[PDB]
């Protein structure tokens, strides 16, 4: 009875756009916490006198300890301060030193930082340090208008994933490029399935609208959201529906 029919549909659209609510939220507090933590460790070199700050060994010594402190804190991979004359203060998952072989103003993380005053967050990408997957955070810290240098925190990526995977409901991720980034059904990751029935369905209706798609023949339901960069998306078969 169409009655009938409606009101279970009603009722999973509910389930399944709380589950993918879920997903957006882990996604939101991950960065968010990343963020206040740079926050945080940048307002702690800042408030360094200029004397701590204006020597290499100064910055050894003053700045070192804390970049340490707080990589241990958060268990960051790396945690570091570039400076302009392309040294980078290095602490490392594994005393943090000076390298000066480190070419960092090639750097996305580092020339990005400098082109805002905010927080720049970086794609995931292969960290050349440890050779882990990375989400950089970056902050150009300044002491009273005057640059010091670029901060960056490295999280591996596998947190995020680790925690999208472990949320309720058939959730997903994709990134930038919309691929594949994280998901609850660890087969999802099989870099082989195509997406273009979610995605397309995804392009047709906007975020956070449920619709209905095909796979093998049988229908099946969905949802997707932007979330920064990113694409959430929940699906689930439409038997509940429909049997
Ligand atoms: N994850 C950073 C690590 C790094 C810091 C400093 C200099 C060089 C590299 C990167 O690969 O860019
Ligand atoms: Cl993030």
């Amino acid at each position: 009875d169409p009655f009938t029919k409606t009101s279970l549909y009603e009722s999973t659209l509910k389930n399944q756009t709380d589950l993918l609510k879920v997903t957006q939220s882990t996604v939101e507090d991950f960065r968010s916490t990343n963020q206040s933590f740079t926050r945080a460790l940048e307002k702690d070199i800042a408030n360094l006198p200029y004397q701590s700050l204006i020597t290499e060994e100064n910055i050894i010594n003053n700045v070192g300890p804390i970049l340490k402190y707080y990589r241990h804190s958060i268990n960051a991979l790396n945690v570091y301060l570039g400076l302009n004359n392309g040294k980078v203060l290095l602490s490392q998952k594994s005393m943090p030193e000076l390298r000066d072989d480190l070419d960092i103003k090639t750097k996305d993380w580092y020339q990005e930082a400098l082109k805002t005053n905010d927080i720049f967050v970086t794609p995931a990408y292969l960290d050349t340090v440890l050779k882990q997957y990375v989400i950089t955070y970056s902050k150009a810290i300044y002491k009273d208008g005057k640059i010091i240098g670029v901060l960056g925190v490295d999280i591996p990526s596998e947190d995020l994933q680790n925690l999208v995977a472990k949320t309720p409901g058939n959730t997903f991720l994709f990134d930038q490029k919309n691929k594949i980034f994280a998901a609850t059904n660890k087969e999802l990751l099989n870099p082989s399935i195509d997406h273009s029935p979610v995605l397309n369905a995804y392009k047709l209706n906007g975020d956070n609208n449920f619709f209905s798609y095909k796979l093998n023949n049988e229908e099946r339901l969905g949802a997707c959201t932007k979330v920064f960069a990113y694409t959430a998306c929940i699906t689930e078969s439409a038997d509940i529906i429909n049997k």
